[PDB]
């Protein structure tokens, strides 16, 4: 245990750690949560501290003693060796002060002790004095906000295209699956189930295509902008350094923002990325919704298609395979809704030259794009590839409809078709059992007019 | 045609017109939604004047002369005689002010009518210094809208009480119809189709306790606030009476709020509503989305239950009926949703002593009552109580389920239920087929065990 | 005065009335709001109608002499003579059936008295076989409702943009003067209170790019599709003539999509474009938020600005005036936020081959997209245009501020600085005076170090 | 390691650990938020296995030897020795199925190393057959969230209630202290702080009272409606024993609900008690935003009040004093309000007997109550109490306000208080001052006027 004074006091911090007792007021301010930052923004961070450092070095703001143990330890926090040392609640007040902190102190820390000093040895290595150099808050938390959320809309681009991929492979792969469409939830024509999934790939493309155009936004930071966006006594040449810096080691084409108080004070670019995932989301929902309706059964239900079993079945009671995968999509969908009002709400309450409310949005932005990373990976390995479908019970689901009578209608006329129909609706009969009892189509006729393509596709008519 | 003076202008009004030129000024700011305020805020509007007028005159603060003429304009209010003359949008800046103008205007000018003088002659009847007197936009207009809330409210119970016994009505009439309950959807263990009823009827009694009991909040008032509610230079004799005459007008057991400060700054009465409606959607669509589900078919559905068709039907396709009740109810669940939300954040946004908020508010609460009455009336008379119930197919789908089998199971025991169960499942033939087959129950034994009040209640093996 | 006949039995009918009985049956069914759908959809129905007959025509499915008639009553619609006649519910079961049947039976029975028949006679004029021919409403109601949206858009856009241009004026205006920033509500370093305006207008020009960049996929038409999306019978020079028509009479570059069932039963395109429109409101509520702020006063506040007064005055309390304008911008922004959560809930609603709920859904969008056209002129011509800076009373806050001494540090050192700041802060005392008291700096350098532009801009000091 | 075989095939488990392949099952199905449940619902899962083994044991049905061991086991979980066993996600598929199996598989594991066997030795102590005998995933898990959301929210209604009593102090210690009231951000009439205090404290009086009576639905349970509601097999004894348990040992007064299926498919209790925390945080929201706007400056903003300082400074900008308490305050409502959209879009999802998107529903409430209790500790504890007033600052703006016209008016005439309120306005001399130069009142007739108490509450003309 060792000892660091606070204009509250002293506090003991175990000698292992490497936080101090900024990080520890603000666990006693904020035990809301219990939760800690995304590693990806403990990475994130880890970014920002080097390319300042490195900047700062550059431009004979700070020492180059000091500064090549700082680059050493941001550089370990980068490849995720201190990920436990961030303790800090996502959900904080201070607008993210406590999170820059918490990345200054570990730093700092460990710089210190690289260099063979003590820790806590602040007059060597402060954190606010050099790790902290040429930053605020205002600045070093956002820029590594737009960094991490960047990096896993890359992570989530990929494995939504993955998934896009494989509806398209089962679009494909029930290309001739005649089925029954549904609209009302009452029977109207007939659809292959083909053309649903490739309906299903291709919202899912427009998806992917919409969340991609959000990251144009990110890419301008507001680093070097100091407390406000004026750059008061910022250099020009840090700020190109730092910038430039930032996007060689983030793999980001970051830019430097062209008006800095607007880039400090404004938080559109979450809200747009929010907005697009709850988009992307409310189609996932909608498809999931379609699976477990589909999957229904097996004796009193759609029962059109089998998802693979993933949970172990009722060892007395066969038949009831729920659709667990679906509906964990469907719960994820809703976190993201009511994830993106937090980030509306939060994003609202900006007021003059700072939102205060960030915490608890990048905390919302980065829970959402990262649970949907997560489901698109489960769903589509756990339950999309495995699917079958039962192609007898739908193909009977249209030989004994009475929608197909439209397929019908234009080579017996108004007349004939409207006496088949009512008389397929009061005895049951199919209606191709019944154009030929009346001899009005012939059985090779009856062929090329109920055909799975001819159906399903524009073609003559009157 | 008039000409009345501002400190924006004369302005030219119509000869006709009761307004003022006030209210064509807040016209001319806020041309937002093209819509009108709620007949009933009208009325209620009327009563606060009313009250205001009789409190003055008894109080010997307003001349009994003019006084009045000023209760017979506003009686005319009252009966929505001059509902046209309200022409203000109720999304407008102004905390309600322009509301509150529009009705001292409108009472103004007939008041003058009544006893032979010219309207916009301000000099004899002022819509600010008599029908205005002694009260505050921050009294009048909230005092109208809870008077107007809970006499709307008051309807919507009665209309969901009815609705409510209508459900009830359904649960006796389906209360022998045996069925499949369903989990995740898929098919589970037998159930009755009154069960299910009753259960919609148990949710909306509830519903009507949460609605009924957020009345209590809003029979607390605030007149006689002034600006902030400190009461300065009030009279509290004017206080008691009006308060007294606004009770016994509005037919609410009205009440002077204890703390006038808090009455005045605090929405949580209005947000408080809002909450239990949105609550009482959550449980129609949901069980509209049961509806849907039960209508569809006619062959590739569910077909557990006939809604009345509302809908004219086609001459191609007889058999299609689209349940358009349910989906109205839907729509108007997803409107009270938003609705909600926007009370949420027109609630957060107040400031120290004022929320300026309101009028969106306000819009949205009256809103959100209105429709639901509206449905509930609607779907009650046009699809509940003429739904009927497919029993012949529903016992058709319990004879050839799996489910079935926990019934059986006590009676033949753990290892021979699941084989029997396994082997109905993979072969599709009825577990009774298979029961007699295997000599495993007689069909007198089967026909005991599966008795539909037996399958769906507790009690023991034998 | 007029009988027509439905499966519901016989009906009276004004014989002033255009509208048959599937019209007043939607009236019967869904008596929810009051309200009539917007007229830009009613144009945009006359020019899907307008559309399918002369290409319906051309294909030779359509008789030239009734068609003819057909094409000049759909004019009169699409010119704005026929209003009036849509009397449906925006908010109605039937996915926007009687909306599209209101626009059928209007234009077959003004056709009929164009060409010399009776009103009802639709032996004659059919509003199914004739009005209606070769569409469905599932494609003839969307189609409808992207002209309607995106004709509305290109206004907002419009709107939007000269909004937009009038915050950079002030931003050029405002260009010169200086006061504090505040960040936390609490006191930073200087800014100017133009770049507090182009922050404003920058991030208003994004709002403009996101929505503009919403209007790609509603491009993308599905006339054609038949029920369900397959195009059961259609004919595809009837689909192309008809898409080429449809994009010629409306102005916007319409295309048939490449895949007729994804168009038909997704609706992402709708919540495309609400979520750029709720982010918009989201910037533009904070920034009206902050317009509050400034304007607060003129004792107790801030008093950085004066808006333009648009509501009379109490002589008795002058210099009080209620920023009404900024005022019911933030309400139309809680209005939009709750729309757009209406609309996500009926876009997650869809089913099969066709989402159900887009009535509510239509509703919604439309609103939003008018009601911030409104506000948006309203605003910028009642108050934007009109805004004055307070130069005198912020160049006040900025001489005693502490922040200030950020500016001065460099020249001074960080010892002087620290102890010339606390003395200020503790003892009222300007550190301008503190600086000479001690003559640390003298009068003339310290009017070169605090230049207004300086202050506000990055640069190394010396 | 051990093995453990699985419908999918064979899986390691560690020595040390309690739960098996059904909970590792879970965790590759959904691996979504790596979170775990909250240690209150583990807890309450013991209450219910322990309630549930005694339970079986009294009727008969399970045995005594095993009983003892189960009931011992569940003990320890009741006692939180077993936390870092329940590993599933709280978002899950398949309705809470694999957190009832958590319990099991744990319970049953401790049961047999307790009695000396085997861990996994499924056939002496079965996590299926004994642990979870006489009871569905569709009870247990449900019963278990009524009585953990009921013991979480007793404990925030008790901190609430300090939280409530510690706002009425601060309304006690501000009884005398004057300041100007705030209507459209604009200054109005004078106010004592303590009345706004007064204000906040008895709107969370009403908070309190709403999120109480939200517990009374929760005391109905499910226990004993097996699969569906209906108690197939259930013993009506077990029922009614495991009840009077499940009271006694969670120490809530539960009831059997009088209708099983109602209560095994409505969820409106859980969207019931949400609502009341959002009403709540609307509230809180609403008071953080006053106190930071107070909080405000220190020269350039409103400065009323003096918050603990909880972060430390710049030692360069003294004065600069964020509100951080309250920041969080605010935060914690905005991820509320999302929580509440999350649980209305879960309830909404409800299907025919079971609702499954209950997991993420009940995950939200959970982390509502639990946030929400933390803030509120840490509120009041670091702000709350140690709020000071700068009397003097607020003194002052009393006496250089126009509205405190308002208070000498009936004393002077109208007239008079115009002309003296337009001088003040011009001049800026004191109101005060100029009653003296014009000799419309005596000095010591102003102190009885403009006397705090007297300026704010009833009092009358003369
Ligand atoms: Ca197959
Ligand atoms: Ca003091």
């Amino acid at each position: 245990v060792r000892i660091e004074k606070d204009f509250l006091g002293e506090k003991e911090i175990p000698k292992d750690a490497y936080y101090g007792v900024q990080t520890i007021r603000a666990t006693e301010n904020f035990p809301i949560t219990g939760y800690r930052i995304h590693p990806e923004l403990i990475k994130s961070l880890g970014i920002v501290k080097k390319s300042a450092a490195l900047a700062n070095m550059e431009v004979g703001l700070l020492d180059k003693e000091v500064g090549q143990y700082i680059v050493k330890a941001a550089d370990e926090v980068i490849e995720g060796k201190w990920n436990d040392q961030f303790i800090v609640d996502p959900i904080q007040g201070g607008a993210g002060t406590s999170i820059n902190m918490n990345a200054n102190e570990v730093i700092a820390n460990r710089a210190l002790e690289l260099m063979g000093e003590e820790k806590g040895n602040y007059s060597k290595i402060s954190p606010n004095s050099h790790v902290n150099m040429s930053q605020s808050t205002n600045d070093a938390f956002p820029t590594a906000t737009h960094i991490a959320v960047l990096s896993l809309l890359n992570q989530l681009i990929e494995t939504t295209k993955y998934m896009q991929q494989e509806f398209m492979k089962k679009a494909d792969e029930f290309a001739g699956v005649i089925k029954m469409g549904r609209t009302h939830l009452q029977d109207a024509v007939p659809i292959l189930l083909g053309q649903e999934f490739e309906a299903y790939a291709r919202v899912i493309a427009r998806d992917i295509e919409r969340i991609a155009n959000t990251r144009n936004n990110l890419y301008d930071i507001n680093m070097g902008a100091t407390a406000v966006g004026t750059g008061l006594n910022a250099d020009p040449e840090y700020i190109s350094i730092v910038t430039e810096h930032l996007a060689k080691f983030s793999g980001h084409p970051l830019r430097s923002a062209q008006h800095l108080v607007d880039a400090t004070q404004n938080t559109d670019c979450y809200t747009e990325v929010s907005s697009a995932l709850k988009v992307c989301m409310i189609n996932m929902s909608k498809i999931a919704n379609d699976l477990r309706l589909m999957a229904s059964g097996p004796r009193a239900g759609l029962s059109e298609i089998v998802l693979p079993a993933r949970q172990p079945g009722s060892s007395i009671m066969p038949g009831k395979v729920n659709p667990v995968m679906p509906e964990v999509m469907n719960q994820v969908a809703f976190q993201v809704f009511g994830n993106d009002l937090t980030i509306t709400s939060a994003s609202e309450a900006g007021q003059f030259e700072l939102n205060v409310m960030e915490p608890v949005l990048f905390f919302n932005l980065i829970q959402s794009i990262s649970i949907m990373t997560n489901v698109f990976k489960s769903f589509t390995e756990n339950c999309l590839k495995g699917i079958k479908a039962n192609e007898e019970r739908m193909k009977e689901y249209v030989e004994k409809s009475i929608g197909i009578i439209t397929a019908i209608n234009p080579h017996v006329g108004y007349e004939t078709a409207a006496k088949l129909a009512r008389e397929a609706y009061l005895t049951g009969e199919s209606i191709r059992e019944l154009c030929i009892k009346y001899g009005v189509l012939t059985e090779e006729q009856l062929n090329e007019i109920l055909n799975p393509y001819e159906m399903i596709h524009p073609g003559i008519a009157g």
